């Protein structure tokens, strides 16, 4: 169940708007939060994300995610944020500068090289140089808003970088 | 690692490419799960896998760099086929009133599981699929078949709540 969530380590979400509902429960593992969220059983809202507090072993289920207005992500070493992929926009606007989905394959079908790997391809596209642009895992990204949309360094030594094949929101 | 439950399934359906230029990959297999895993992993495919079909009679996976909504491709009926579309390539946000919404959200704004369109339980209704062709009134997905101002909705599995809008974000509203 936990794999149709995008995981952001060491992160929680704080609501500013107090009208947005939350539900919390002391639980055993993050897996149990995800199961509850996906099947949405005893939650008075549509679960869009949850946070697992590893130290208190508590689930926090939310009808919002990090891209919702009224909320802020925050560092916290004991938290992991899990966002339901159905609520992370899976199509691109403009050149895809704001794309935060989890596609990690190029247009010709090659798996992306993680941004924090220098192999096979060395580059200066590391997390800290483009803070706010989610150069996490090996996700297709467009940090500088370049022509062909989100792209990545390729796990193929033969191919430095290639664009991915994330549809324009205007495609269909 | 059975990834099959993560696709949107359309029974009795395969895809045929009008455009001859588009590229498939096929393989003889035992079960539909094996097609799913290879699509999810995108292992050994010279393209991005947006959908696959399992042929239950010929025991074959067909992997596509397109889905049922791509130009140059059309559905075809067949008892032996099931189509599985990768959710990462089915637009998960709404444009306008969401008349063309094809995503798989099936819970209302207040968290109620939607009633299947094909069922009259708890709620009797005339939003039958056959009455709304092209509006994809399948399973219990939130839909807006008449294009009304509130966005996609569904009849509800709560006997006290006949229908409710679902909470699906607009693709772009600045």
């Amino acid at each position: 169940t936990i794999h149709e969530f995008k995981k952001s380590a060491k992160t929680t979400l704080i609501k500013i708007d107090p009208a947005l509902k939350i539900k919390t429960k002391k639980v055993n593992t993050a897996d149990q939060c995800a199961n509850r969220c996906t099947r949405n059983k005893g939650l008075p809202f549509t679960c869009k994300a949850f946070v697992f507090d590893k130290a208190r072993k508590q689930c926090l289920w939310f009808p919002f995610n990090s891209m919702s207005s009224g909320v802020k992500k925050e560092f916290g070493h004991e938290f992991d944020l899990y966002e339901n992929k159905d609520y992370i926009r899976n199509c691109i606007i403009g050149k895809g500068r704001s794309y935060k989905g989890t596609v990690s394959i190029t247009k010709s079908g090659i798996k992306c090289q993680p941004w924090s790997s220098m192999i096979p391809h060395e580059h200066s596209f590391l997390p800290s140089s483009y803070r706010g642009k989610d150069l996490q895992e090996n996700y297709c990204r467009n940090p500088r808003g370049e022509e062909g949309g989100p792209w990545c360094f390729t796990s193929n030594p033969e191919v430095r970088y290639e664009v991915c094949d994330i549809p324009q929101c205007s495609e269909v």
